[PDB]
């Protein structure tokens, strides 16, 4: 087996992502991202570099909402993402369209708090 048998949406994703390295992410079928607070990115897998072009090396320590990812900074977005980080329980699922310096492409998101402090997953599939 060369992929982490975890499906997109799981209800313990959280759970079942707390123990991978950045090599056991890449095993995902999934694009997953984990965000600190700000919007700083931690960790960036294989899959979602697949799915937008970024190379996963690169991207670390950028702000996705300020740099990365200006088409994410509205309410729609990043404004979930913060309710969600000011709450403490960030749980969101929703289709969004990423179009900075890309071909336009539908996606379904899913942020979710993860278990370790300041940090945040958001995870990405094509519809
Ligand atoms: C809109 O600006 C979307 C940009 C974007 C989406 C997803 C990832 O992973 C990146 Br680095 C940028």
């Amino acid at each position: 087996s060369h992929m982490e048998h975890v499906a997109f949406g799981s209800e313990d994703i959280e759970n079942t992502l707390a123990k991978m390295d950045d090599g056991q992410l890449d095993g995902l079928a999934f694009g997953a991202i984990q965000l600190d607070g700000d919007g700083n990115i931690l960790q960036y897998n294989a899959a979602e570099g697949d799915i937008t072009g970024r190379d996963p090396k690169q991207v670390i320590g950028k702000n996705f909402f300020k740099d990365v990812a200006p088409c994410t900074d509205s309410p729609e977005f990043y404004g979930k993402f913060k309710e969600g980080v000011a709450s403490g329980n960030l749980n969101t699922m929703f289709e969004y369209t990423f179009d900075y310096q890309m071909t336009p492409t539908k996606v379904k998101v899913h942020m979710k708090k993860a278990l370790s402090g300041d940090s945040y997953w958001v995870f990405v599939k094509r519809v």
